[PDB]
């Protein structure tokens, strides 16, 4: 046994599952706003020998030895991270060891906040993520609501935008020490200048969790949160189109000048955050992922990525306006980023029903709670994403054809809402009914034909 | 753009770093007990297309759709995890989603404990990991000691073994709710029966952290902690030779019963463990790693793995006895697993000077706090591991000459510890001198030429 | 030494200070809304042999023995407590061991809330007390903000009333587990029905801290909070006119009927609260104070107390309307209880200046932050109280004469605001200036003559 | 109405209870180590007019005005507190505002500690108070163990003394921030030098809870804890024979210094202690109690108090030796302060049966957990105190016959413990029987006739 034999001969059970998943990505219309297709160059670094190195510590501050090469790799990733976002190295440092986006956000809270300290993020049904301190009316869901007392700020349901007025009002009463300026399901631009004004008043840090929009920020196609944020977290996949990991951008330099003393007061983020990632929360970093992050980061500084992110915005608004003409309403009217929020309620269907419909025809979308409905009620909306297909060289009229395939799916589900009463009656009827099964199969085959014709990043085989 | 271009074509700067690290892994004698060289079969699954599937949730209880293929990959990983350790799927469950070993320990704490609940782990200078609630006299280090109240149990300084009697009394006073039977530097077996003894008396949970010895337990060599531990956490690399991920095994079924209780009291660990990983602490799973650990988990059930595993212990005694027969005392006198705990205080050197002179000759080890270290600044001990090199087909005689370079390394470091008083002047002499550099430059060529013969698991170029 | 010799012969230094304080109360116009003059019957029980009994435990559940008489005393106080507030013993129990009002409120939080659990009380500059979880923008002031995470609700400055709308809105976002419905500086009636609607929605307990208005509630001259509150705390002095202590009224019986099961769900307040007072927070109760509380409680159920509390309301509105005619504005227009909130800002003086002015003429009032000013700015208002003078048989035209003495004091301070610039210049000028000293002395003597003519509860001597 | 009517005139039902308790105090032999009969001088100050002054704040830093007389009463109490214990007003301060002893301990914790900080006190079965962080295996009891993390130190079961060596090791593991040298049931002195030994090593505070021995320290009999303890808390009753209140003595001035530190490191306990009492935990001070404890504090400096104090220890040895010379073993073998720790396991009875038979004969004691109690249900030991009866001019021969009734009491309880198996059947036999009732009814008449001769400090009727 040498360990150098291919997976096809070593584990045929898993190598088959690898090809079955690769076919699902090639034949399906991946419409989930958070999903992207990683390039082969990064995946070659993700599954490499760098797995075999315990580089506990930091470049130049390693607990072990033999970290000669991984130091150059970890340092290059930091330089490529700051270069991709046009950050000045004297004003910005970056940690590249967060295992994913969720451990990245908890690292920032652990670094700058005591247990039970207060944070404020957008509510989960309003568009914020779990890691922004989401808790329900019965249970503390995210561990961010357990180790820290979180109060969410909500949207204004009349406009679908963030209620920046109610945020400033409740921040004065709640007195949070950290406010999250980032979303998971939000089709509009976050007013980071308004977030900083609130944070400057209540003496709170401004964290920008740009996971969904990091690629657009790196391409400078949307306003960059670094102009106002103190700490900036992001996943390394999604719009960045890299391996699953996370980054933590922090301000280094001088915070401000002393008022009555006239003295430069420094920033104390680097050593607090770098200590929170290790040895507080994590252990040995995944140098294979760090390298893969660096490969995708190098791709972000290229005119290729500027054109790709630009096409994402064009595809998203092309998908938005196409949805509007067919009779669909959208949260906040349309989109200014990479995703659109469809409101299926004025069309007679809920997101939980339509997502199962689209899932059976290889169209992976996700239900979304629309502004107004009290969360627990079956979500009457969907969240659609552009970066996934755009990575496969999708065009505007290609996304317009995507909307056509959704219009057929919604109508198929609409005919089942009349033939059924409950959601599980809806789910089972889609599989057991004779006529409804073949029309789902016909739409699926027509979807898979159109989807397979486009390219696909990564390996041909897996 | 395509995304299917090679790494050597698109990013040459990163491709050279990949080979420089692979050549460094081949040219050296990796002796860190936590390191291991993963197989190519898992590296093909690690850098696969599964990085592009947000499968948040659990099989059958997914948050999205299109999780058709990733579900059976997680369930095959769950089945292979219980099968490798010979666990009844009716008595044991597993979570295959923890990003690494450190997130696996934080998850079970959040699952079964409240903030500031009492935990007890082995002290880091005594051989415990950070994740076991390592607290200092100066500061809180691990987040396990920040979000939870931790009191460490120590070793017997005269025997070098865990002071089970001191633990038995301090537990009745500290009144912990969970005790960790983990090990990062302890060359003998842990009386899991005596730890269930203490955990049942103080009514606490017994969690086994077999991350360092997990393949030795999978190969049914050393006794298995699953007889006693209610919960078992593990890293997927180290002894199992897999990708970097984590596992959380938990007892499920029936705890006890009583005719007074009416029926049976069930094990309620499953839902708590799973909820703690997602949606509490983590988010989107790294199913590309889950696939790679499923690959290595199937390898763990093979007759080859037990053959490889037994050689690790045989090389452990080979390294221990050869070190003993050269003027080196060992903590607890020898080894009984995969690692060896040297004591360099007799030889005349310390751990910090030795791990640097040995790292400068492609023999990577690590510092270790030995029982009786009169100084915390510079510890007098290393820790050398068998699993790393044994994966390159290392017999007992192969390890018996790796200690020859070691003994030559410490003697070189001994002939400068007198020439140079302080460590920072020590470290500066190994490269500013014309003689000591030649002394080390010639040692590692015979060291790299000896290492390069054995084949390296994984790819050839990277 | 027998210990039975009087204080006059034993400690002449303290017996003189006793008579000097008694003269200050007899000669001064005690206008502090929280102050009252305890009767001699209660003071005879406050300074009695009951001090010498350690009655740790509860009637029938004593840790010691010999509690035969103090059990009858503690039980009679409970019966007189429930009788004074027209409470049904099957619906209401009461704890009589809180040392004061502040330890009473912390007992309720400790009983029903975990550490760092959330509460909501009126902000301190808005009228709420410290024990309602007051914290500043720099420091956690009250220990209620340390052991529990408190968010305050504020008044509506346009009307001076409690912002019941903003309270309901922020309660949904903050999700508190206990809401305080009680004030220290608030001249209007609390809408307990609206408080219960908010608490019923966010699944929170409704605590009514009726310390300032307990006597008015016992006389049934204002709406009783027991109609809506779950737990009711109160000091035993103030409007109750008793010895310094506290009570905790809790609902006993059935909370509600099971919705889907049809079953009576009990109240679990008694044993949680009684355990929080002892042995959690306190030790041996002050049986001398408990007895004194019972003496004053017996007086509360009498037609005398109904007439006294009625005269308090008449005196307060007589003081209010008198203040209005002289050109003074009042927060929320006037008063519906025992105190008025004067706004001195439209008259050219602040409360910090006027209170020092009135203090030098034996008129003890307190400055009050008026709705609008950002707390730290020198308070431009005063809080005036009726129960203190009304206990001395003050009439409406007597309080109208009280307002005349305040009008002279304000005008004396107004002439110093022009002659000074800072607040300490104001304070020192009142004492060192020749002309300003005699006019303060003339007003003081005229105040002390008019004040000494009225009766005074308690002993003649001390 | 007037308010100056007598208690016997207005409330006769309460006046009869006052005499029934006073007659019970006179007719019995109070032997509880925590009880004491306060002097009339302090009872006149306790039930004085100072109950009617909200003096929130501190002298010179009051929140209101009119605090002219109450300020010098608090400062005289502060001066008398330092003078009684011979404390330099430059090295020691005092807070005379804690409502009782239990609030005094909670205040200093809030002053110097954060929530869930580590504290260490004597276990309650070993002789520690609740306020020392008493935690059980089943539940958290004292709020000191809820709001703070507590680990108890134990006694040596073979010696009956504090296990200073077990404390010395568990402290290095628990890493506490404050250790309490308090005692509720421990008849020997505490090595405060050896506790400063441990507190200086683990860098923790040393707080002395001399509540039980405070007058013995004031009379300069037993050694004073003020030599070592950084902070000292105390109850104003018990050994000092004062009203029920609390005191918090704190070291102020200069901690240490260094030529490297430039100047001197000052003691920063004063502002933390004072702020914790008000405005953190308490509110309006009970200056009527503060006056009464100032009365008894002046008595503590008299040559009479030292004469009274010495008799307490002389009566302690008298009670201990007489008990030893009658077939009673004592914990640690005798006494060296004010209390005695009997061990009734040799005699044949237990604490629960003995404290009831003795309470039924006007000899009030208390249960006590003796080292080696094979059952927690029924402890085998009482605790009898000298300070209570010594305040009635009890010589050594007077106490030597109080044990005669005790020995007669335990023998009566011994002759029924065989007649009645279970305790609830035991307790029922002392009143349902015609013989045992006569056995006890005749014993207490000789017991009450013996007690009634000695005069009672305080008033005559109440
Ligand atoms: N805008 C936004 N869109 C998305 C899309 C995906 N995500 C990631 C988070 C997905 C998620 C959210 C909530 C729960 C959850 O609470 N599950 C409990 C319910 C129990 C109870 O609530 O009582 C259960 O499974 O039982 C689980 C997973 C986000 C996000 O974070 N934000
Ligand atoms: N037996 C055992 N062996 C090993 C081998 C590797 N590891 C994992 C890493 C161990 C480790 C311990 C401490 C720190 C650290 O950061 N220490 C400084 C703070 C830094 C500063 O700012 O100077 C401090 O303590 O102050 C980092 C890593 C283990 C383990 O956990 N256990
Ligand atoms: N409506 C209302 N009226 C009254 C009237 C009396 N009280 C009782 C409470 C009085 C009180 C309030 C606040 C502080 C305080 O904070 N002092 C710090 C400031 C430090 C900082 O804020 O940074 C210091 O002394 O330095 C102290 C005492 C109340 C009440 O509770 N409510
Ligand atoms: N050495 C020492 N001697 C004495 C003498 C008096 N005291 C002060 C009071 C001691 C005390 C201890 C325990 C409880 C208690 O409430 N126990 C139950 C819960 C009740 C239930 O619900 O059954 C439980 O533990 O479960 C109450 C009081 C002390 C002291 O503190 N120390
Ligand atoms: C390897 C290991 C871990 C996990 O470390 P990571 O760097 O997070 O993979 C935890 N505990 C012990 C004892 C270990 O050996
Ligand atoms: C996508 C996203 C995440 C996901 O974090 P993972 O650790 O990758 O699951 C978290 N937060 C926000 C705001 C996101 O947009
Ligand atoms: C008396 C005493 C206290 C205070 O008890 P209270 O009932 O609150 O007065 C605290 N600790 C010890 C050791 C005591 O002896
Ligand atoms: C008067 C008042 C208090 C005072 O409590 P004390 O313990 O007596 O100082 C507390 N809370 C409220 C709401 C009050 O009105």
């Amino acid at each position: 046994w040498t360990g150098q034999e291919s997976l096809s001969d070593s584990d045929p059970e898993m190598w088959e599952l690898l090809q079955r998943e690769k076919d699902r990505q090639c034949r399906g219309l991946e419409l989930i706003a958070s999903e992207n297709f990683c390039s082969r160059a990064a995946l070659e670094a993700l599954g490499s020998c760098l797995n075999n190195k315990y580089s506990e510590g930091y470049p130049g501050k390693r607990y072990y030895g033999g970290a000669e090469v991984v130091d150059e790799i970890e340092l290059l990733c930091q330089r490529r991270a700051l270069e991709a976002f046009d950050l000045d190295p004297a004003q910005w440092g970056v940690n590249v060891q967060p295992y994913s986006g969720s451990p990245a956000n908890l690292a920032v809270y652990t670094a700058l906040l005591q247990p039970h300290d207060r944070i404020m993020g957008l509510d989960l049904p309003d568009g914020g993520h779990l890691t922004h301190g989401y808790m329900s009316d019965v249970k503390r869901i995210s561990a961010t609501s357990i180790f820290f007392e979180s109060m969410p700020y909500k949207l204004n349901p009349k406009t679908g935008l963030i209620d920046y007025n109610q945020l400033a009002l409740t921040a004065r009463l709640f007195r949070p020490r950290l406010i999250i300026a980032g979303t998971s399901a939000y089709a509009r631009l976050i007013d980071y200048a308004r977030m900083r004004e609130v944070c400057d008043e209540v003496k709170a840090h401004l964290l920008a969790d740009m996971a969904h929009i990091s690629g657009l920020v790196a391409a400078k196609v949307i306003p960059s949160p670094f102009k106002h944020a103190d700490i900036v977290t992001t996943t390394t996949h999604k719009t960045l189109r890299g391996a699953r990991s996370g980054l933590i951008f922090y301000r280094k330099g001088v915070k401000a000048v002393d008022p009555k003393t006239g003295r430069e007061i420094p920033y104390t983020f680097e050593d607090r955050i770098n200590f929170a990632v290790f040895p507080s929360l994590q252990g040995g970093p995944h140098n294979h992922a760090i390298a893969a992050v660096a490969v995708a980061l190098k791709q972000a500084c290229t005119p290729m990525f500027r054109e790709y992110s630009l096409q994402v915005l064009k595809n998203a608004r092309a998908m938005a306006d196409a949805l509007l003409e067919r009779g669909y309403s959208l949260v906040s009217g349309g989109t200014d980023n990479h995703l659109v929020l469809v409101d299926l309620r004025p069309k007679g269907l809920d997101g939980a029903r339509a997502e199962r419909v689209l899932e059976l025809v290889s169209i992976t979308a996700n239900k979304n709670t629309c502004p107004g409905d009290r969360s627990a009620i079956t979500p009457g909306g969907l969240r659609l994403g552009a970066p996934a297909l755009t990575s496969r060289q999708f065009r505007e009229d290609d996304f317009r054809r995507v909307v056509d395939f959704i219009d057929e799916g919604v109508n198929i589900g609409l005919e089942v809402k009349s033939k059924t009463a409950k959601l599980q009656d809806f789910k089972s009827f889609l599989l057991k009914d004779s006529e409804t099964s073949q029309r789902l199969a016909n739409l699926r085959q027509r979807v898979e034909q159109f989807a397979r014709a486009f390219p696909m990043p990564g390996f041909d085989e897996h």
